[PDB]
This record gives C-alpha cells, structure tokens and sequence, in this order.
C-alpha cells in the first residue's frame, strides 16, 4: 500500500499504518495513474486493477457529507444495515431455503437520511461495537440538489471507457456511506466495477480470479455465494490450508480516485479505523460478451465451475446434493 | 525407493525403474509422511530426514515451467553451470590455489534465461552429451509475476519450523533447474535443508553422517571439499575399500514434496532419466548454536575433523603439508 500520501497545504499524511487492520498475507501495490497515462488503459484492456487520480468522475460529491446530504437527499426511506461487529455479513435471502441451518448475521432496515444520521451518533457517544453501512441507488427518487450533483459526475469519461472494452449496460449504482472500522469480507462480484472515492480513506484488498483455490468461496446454492469461507482474523489453516499461499493487490483510496475491479477479482474493503465516516458510489457493468479461444483465463473456468454447480443442483432436484455427488465422482478418480 | 506412486486422474505411473540409475549399494525409503504426522517433527527435531508431502511450500510455483519463466522472470543474467556429461564437478574456485594442479570440470556462464532456453532446445536437437543446470537466488531482482508467486509460497510454515528446531538465519535460498539425466555428486552441507520440488521428479540418496569413513571426502583444502571421492558410477575399491560398506536413504520426489536435508548428511541428486526438465527451490538455514553433551553425534565429530585440518593448514603454512604431518603423527603410533 505504501507511504501514506501527504495531503496538500501541509495538512499532513492522509492516514497513518495504525489505522490498517492486520492480516497473515503479503500484498503488493495497486498502480496509481492519471487517466491520460496510455498504462492506465492497458491495464484496464487487461482486466487488472488501477487507480485513476484525476477522472473528475464525482467531482460534484467531493462537498457532500452528513448535513449537506440529510438537508438535500430528501424525505424517501434508505436500506441501513448494521453489524454486531465491524464485518457485514451480506447474504442472499432467496438461498435462504436451501439452507435451512443458516441463521442470518446481518440485519437490513429501512429508514429516513436524518434517522441513520442519529443512529450514528448515539454509537459514537456510547461507543458501542454496533456499526452501520448505508446503501442506496441513485435515482431521480432523491433530493433534487443531490440529483444535479449526480448530473454533475464525469458521464463522458465513464460511457466512453463504457464505449470501448465492450462492456454492456451500466447495471447499477450505488452510494455507500459507512463507519470507521467497517470492513466487508472478501468476495468477488461477476460485473466490472468503478469504486468512486468520496469522503475518508478505504483499504481495498485485491486478489486475482487465479486466488480461487485459496480462497475457499462458499458453495454456490449458499446464501452466502461468491463470499470467502475464510475468516481473514482468524484463518483456519486446517480447514483452508491454502490460504496460507494467498497474495493480494492493495491501495488506499481517497476522495477523487476511482478504482478499477476488474470482474470475478476478490476484493476486501475497510474504512480506516479512526478515519471518520466513509462515503463512496460504485459503477457496476456487465462485462462484454464471451468472443472460445484457450488457452482459458481464469475467471472463465471459475464460470464454469459456477456452471457445474447450478446445472448439479438442478438435475438433483435438491442442492444439498450437490457435494455428495461431487465427491462420489472425484474419490479413487480423479483425487 | 519403493513401487512407483500413481498420478491422480488414471494418468499412469510417475516414474518407473528405468529411469533410475543403477549403484553398487543397498538402500532403505525414507518415510513420505503428512506435515500434521507428530512423526514427521519427531525426524525433523532428531535430525533425520523426511519427505513432508503436503506443506504447501511453493504452491504457487507448481505452474512454472520454461515457457511461464522465460516471459515473467525478467531480462536479468543467470548462472548456468555445463558439464560434458551428467555429472556436474562443482567447486571451490577460492581453494584451486591450493592445488595448482586442480584443472575445472564445471563451468559456470552468465546468459538471459531465453538463452538459457535456447541453449538447452540444442542440446535435445543434436542429442548431444552436454547438459546444464541453471542456479539463481530468489530476490526481488527477478520479475514482478515471479515476485508474487514467491510471495506466496508458505512462508508461514517454514518460519514456524525454522522457529521450533531454533535454526539460525535463512541463509540461502536457490532456484534450480535442469536437464533429464543430471546428477549432483554426493557431498554434504554444514547448513539444514529443505528441498522443495517443483517440476518433474528427481532420486534423492542420502547418508548420515556416520558414514564418513565409506565416502572419503576431499581434504578441506581442496576444491572438492565436503564432495565425495569415490566415482558412484565405477567405484575403486582398492583406494576406497569401505564403499562396500556404504547403505543409503532413497527417496523420488515429485511436484510439492519437501524434503528435509538434515546437516552433515550426505545427498547424491539426480533428475530421472527421459523425465524431462526439473525444477526445485532449495532452503538453506545455518543449524542451531552449539548447546558439550556426550556421547558426540557423528556430525559433531565431523566438524572437529574439519578444524583440525584447517587449523593445521594454517599452522604450518601451507595446506599441501597438512597430509605428511598427519601421516606421521598416526604411523607406529595410532594405526
Ligand atoms: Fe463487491
Ligand atoms: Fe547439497
């Protein structure tokens, strides 16, 4: 991740190691690039990450905080979630039935910008263990300041970059506003993704599609697919000796940089502790069309394994299924 | 050695006999055991060697080959070793002072590894009697992709051994890689060991120490010191009559096996014959600090043999006099 940057007018370092949480991995530097260097679009042509310093994509937004957003997004209810610890256990509620064992450890709620701007508070005058994130689309369905802001973002520099890897439609978008220490375990999404910084500092922890083995996800029918079964604070090595293999990309982003993550590319995200709130927006785009030339690339055997899973629990007639015939298979053949 | 393992998936035998070299001497298997077996520290903490075939060690590097390492190590210079045959004399270039007589049998040469792969593709066009052997450190002087693989190998385990046995300081680390048929003459090495293979498979014969008196090492001032005199492939009995008292430890090991060197000890290596390249990375860690407990171990006693030889080579000035004067301390006296 190296030096922390120095922040203009001698404000002094942007953050200091302290406020990094502490893992058992060795990691290596994410580039940091103008938009205008010709690397920054090899690497994105590439499908690896980087980190653009000067895209103006949300340059609007660098004002926004919690008065200027509770007096302008408006009056419509926002998805909070909370956590009794600092990771968000994020699940899918319709794979809830196929495991009915999974009791869920993170609890979503509907509320109003000025109610979530109080919770906040009371957590920091009691300085309970309780943390919060909020996530929100942006729509027309908010404030009309906060809508000429979001008019105001870098549309050009995006649909162009859109435009030329092939990408397809812009699927979703999202504000993200949440606490110091908050962390969200590692997963991996099947969209390419811009990860818009606005306000505080993130750790963003990167692994490549070729990690997968040492990264144990979840069985795909789990509510909890494409999430690592390892705890990042605790690796059990008996059970995921290889995450003992595992190397990552790191960075720490800032307000006015954007990072690439390529899709099916692991990433672990925190908000530096002691850092202040967070508050970021992502691009999400589904990425262009299979052209099937080998040798494969990572992600595309990870699709596949996707695939075997889905097409098992389908002919089974049941999910649960889906590991003992897998093992029946590969026993005396193929392990 | 024992019966030929069998590759996962019906893909056959990984070796058979032919591929092995024939000797004079009987051996015994050295134990192929699971890093979690309490048998395999109990060898380790006794110092006798054993084959850990689960440590995970260079896991990432189990997808090197020629190709992947030529487009990723870098445009440095390595050193490649040649010998007219497949035994390669190495030796001490500081000692030939020593023995103006001593003429090289081993020739080192600094090249790019793309030269190194051209230089090997000949040798297997003509078929020729030459072969090489490629040696370099793991720094941070190669590759970026190399970098990252070598990050990832389980540092986490090593480090907890070199902790547990309290081993000194690693002190070398090599990548090696060579040509079918290749063989490292027997010798032994004062530092602790753990040879990690790679890429294809290589016939590992060990000796303890106390077989000392069956191998006849070089005098310590000579080139050769710590290799044996004794030519394995066509033994003279009249100058070395104990060889026919040698017996040995084998062993193959393959792609993720570790192999635990203990010091002092003997090792004879060579790569299967028609098994294609091999590739290896070794670990050298300098022994635990001296505790002086009876009875003495034999490594002990071979380490008071090598000072006192070094000691009287300074003494009288002149190492060639070293033999005389130990001629006739011993002659109607000790023999
Ligand atoms: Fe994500
Ligand atoms: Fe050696």
């Amino acid at each position: 991740s190296g030096e922390p940057r120095e922040e203009a007018g001698a404000l002094g370092p942007a953050w200091d190691e302290s406020q990094l949480r502490s893992y058992s991995f060795p990691t290596r530097p994410i580039p940091r690039l103008s938009q205008s260097d010709p690397r920054a679009e090899e690497l994105i042509e590439n499908e690896e990450p980087v980190v653009l310093t000067d895209t103006n994509l949300v340059y609007p937004a660098l004002k926004w905080d919690l008065e200027y957003l509770q007096e302008n997004i408006g009056n419509g209810d926002f998805s909070v979630y909370s956590a009794s610890t600092h990771k968000f256990l994020y699940y899918d509620e319709k794979k809830m039935a196929n495991f009915q064992n999974f009791k869920p450890r993170s609890n979503r709620e509907e509320m109003k910008f000025h109610e979530f701007v109080e919770k906040l508070q009371d957590i920091q005058q009691r300085g309970g263990e309780e943390r919060l994130y909020l996530q929100q689309t942006l729509n027309d369905t908010v404030g009309r300041k906060i809508v000429m802001d979001f008019l105001g973002f870098n549309w050009n520099w995006i649909n162009k970059q859109q435009g030329k890897r092939g990408w397809g439609q812009l699927t979703s978008n999202l504000l993200l506003i949440g606490m110091e220490g908050n962390v969200t375990p590692a997963h991996y999404d099947e969209q390419q993704n811009f990860f818009a910084q606005i306000k505080g500092y993130k750790r963003c922890i990167l692994f490549p599609p070729d990690q997968f083995e040492c990264l144990y996800p979840y069985p795909v029918h789990h509510p909890c697919d494409r999430q690592s079964q390892v705890d990042f604070d605790n690796p059990d090595y008996e059970r995921f000796p290889n995450f003992q293999n595992v190397v990552g990309y790191e960075t720490v982003v800032g307000p006015g940089d954007v990072l690439y993550i390529p899709m099916y590319w692991w990433h672990h995200i925190e908000s530096l502790l002691n850092g202040g709130i967070t508050i970021t927006v992502n691009f999400w785009y589904k990425g262009a069309p299979t052209p099937i030339e080998y040798p494969l690339k990572a992600h595309q055997k990870v699709a596949i394994m996707r695939n075997i899973e889905k097409m098992l629990g389908e002919a089974l007639g049941n999910p649960q299924e889906v590991g003992p015939l897998l093992n029946t298979m590969i026993k005396g053949r193929y392990n």
